[PDB]
């Protein structure tokens, strides 16, 4: 159970899409690193929240 | 299912055509926004009418 947690947690931390780092919690529901967006819109105003936890 | 009616919510505010949003209801039977006329005569004064009702 060390072995697959440590497993998990490598996972966790090598986890990436491009060079930002989802698993992190980076954007969770009170993160304070930064905010991101899927603008969908031909405007500038037009965008949406997406939102994702810690998973550590 | 919340995220699917706010997925409606953001159709409704951003649903619109040539700078003009069509699901606010602006041109309902009873809105207050403004009148749409298409006019399809030769000549003046023949407006045609045209209604949609609130969707959000």
């Amino acid at each position: 159970v060390s072995q697959l947690i440590d497993e998990v947690d490598r996972i966790a931390s090598q986890a990436e899409f491009n060079k930002m780092n989802l698993l992190q919690g980076d954007f969770a529901r009170g993160s304070r690193a930064t905010s991101m967006w899927f603008h969908i819109g031909p405007n500038m105003h037009q965008r949406e929240r997406v939102f994702i936890a810690t998973m550590t």
